[PDB]
DNA sequence: ATTATGACGCT
DNA sequence: AGCGTCAT
């Protein structure tokens, strides 16, 4: 009853760019705008691999991970933009720099947690409190929420999507008690007003559109974000959770998309997030461990406490390349040349990072994969990163891996390497 | 031959 | 530390 926490203490948003790498390429090249188009890396093997798809192209069935030649079978007029290649490898710098553009705009409104190259969480609790005093018990006009969906509405007592959106929004606003400065629903609404403003700023100042979710925690905010994409934002209230979760596959919730989620389904014989409410906390802890069990018990009730961490910059800087099938590295000279290529891109990014962000990495992590293994990584070894010098870093990387070579022969490498990875970690201020 | 990343958990 | 999981 009165002592039962409801996880309504915070206002959290998740802002996620719409078909991000595609929009970066469409800003650069106007011919690609408002077209079925995708971003591809490499070209020689089956037209290259698709890593981003415009909403026009999705309508034809084009998806991420599809080969471009296969995508063209679904969409013959599909337009393609290629990822830049430097030192023999895909180079994602243009998209990292576009990410920074967006992150710096978001940071003007609130402290953000960078969650990926194209999304960040926002803790809006304080900003909401401030806007609420500005408002002075003034009602929130629908005009302040021109792209917002209220999940679960309209309900009860109609043909257009925008018409439905506004119907739901009006039901929501009509019910709001604006007199209470601590009503969670009011706080979420004001949160949504601020995110409309954030999203307008991102679009005005970069040309990029995005979607967003507004709720009381990160997991619900992310789920909300995807409910109405592209170019829209969705408010998921605490009250909307039982209906929303009653038909929500468990795999849809962040962190449950893999083996744990499959185990929840198999062991408990359920399909939907809401079905978890029928287990005790101890029951869930018995199956899934103390931490997961407690997390699941609260999460299926819409409650989660993971903070929006104040971190805008990535914690690691890495450079990775696969060498699939017959391209696998089988000579020492091969392995050394590619370590140098990776090390050279790493040095470039590290040096820029040091100038921009007043920090220095102190540890170099080296990872490889060997033909036959189908783990992502076969071996991970660390060494000291004492200077930003590609020749030194690549020599050091070779040193820490060179005894993986089963070859009795100096010059040959066996088994061949199907992946190399250099990652700079453990930053210190400088 | 679903690539290039990047965060966090376990022991 | 080195490995595994989950993510975009
Ligand atoms: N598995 C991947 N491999 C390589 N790059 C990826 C992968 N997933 C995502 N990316 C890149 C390209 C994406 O444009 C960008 C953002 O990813 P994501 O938010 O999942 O989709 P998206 O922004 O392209 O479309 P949308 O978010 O509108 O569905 O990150
Ligand atoms: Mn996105
Ligand atoms: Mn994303």
């Amino acid at each position: 009853g009165p002592h039962m926490a409801t996880g309504q203490d915070r206002v959290v948003a998740l802002v996620d760019m719409d078909c991000f790498f595609v929009q970066v390429e469409q800003r650069q090249n106007p011919h690609l705008r408002n077209k079925p188009c995708a971003v591809v890396q490499y070209k020689s093997w089956k037209g290259g691999g698709i890593i981003a798809v415009s909403y026009e192209a999705r309508a034809f069935g084009v998806t991420r991970s599809m080969w471009a030649d296969d995508a063209k079978k679904l969409c013959p007029d599909l337009l393609l933009a290629q990822v830049r290649e430097s030192r023999g490898k895909a180079n994602l710098t243009k998209y990292r720099e576009a990410s920074v553009e967006v992150m710096e705009i978001m940071s003007r409104f609130a402290v953000i947690e960078r969650a990926s190259i194209d999304e960040a969480y926002v803790d809006l609790t304080s900003a909401v409190q401030e806007r609420l005093q500005k408002l002075q018990g003034q009602p929130i006009s629908a005009d302040l929420l021109p792209s917002t969906y209220i999940e679960g509405l309209p309900q009860g007592p109609t043909v257009q999507k925008e018409g439905m959106r506004k119907q739901g929004l009006f039901q929501w606003l009509d019910s709001l008690q604006i007199d209470n400065l601590t009503s969670p629903d009011l706080q979420l609404t004001v949160g949504a007003v601020i995110v409309e403003e954030m999203r307008a700023a991102i679009e005005r100042e970069t040309g990029f559109q995005c979607s967003a979710g507004i709720s009381h925690n990160k997991v619900l905010a992310k789920l909300a974000c995807g409910l109405n994409k592209p170019n829209r934002q969705t408010l998921v209230s605490h009250g909307s959770v039982p209906q929303l979760f009653s038909q929500m596959p468990i795999r849809k919730i962040r962190s449950l998309g893999g083996k744990l989620g499959a185990s929840v389904i198999e062991i408990l014989g359920i399909e939907y997030m809401g079905e978890l409410t029928q287990f005790t906390e101890s029951q869930l802890q018995s199956h899934f461990g103390e931490k997961n069990g407690s997390w699941l018990y609260a999460m299926c009730r819409g409650i989660e406490h993971d903070p929006v961490k104040p971190r805008q910059l990535p914690k690691t800087i890495g450079c990775s390349k696969n060498f699939p099938g017959k391209t696998a590295l089988a000579t020492r000279e091969q392995v050394q040349w590619w370590l140098l290529q990776l090390a050279q891109e790493l040095e470039e990014r590290l040096t820029k990072d040091r100038n921009d962000n007043d920090r220095v990495a102190t540890q170099l992590v080296v990872s490889i994969r060997v033909q036959g293994d189908k783990r992502l990584s076969s071996l991970r070894r660390c060494c000291a990163l004492t200077r930003y010098d590609a020749h030194k870093m690549s020599h050091d990387a070779f040193t820490v891996i060179k005894n993986c070579n089963t070859s009795g022969i100096q010059t040959e490498w066996s088994p061949p390497l199907t992946m190399l990875f250099l990652c700079a970690t453990k930053f210190s201020a400088s």
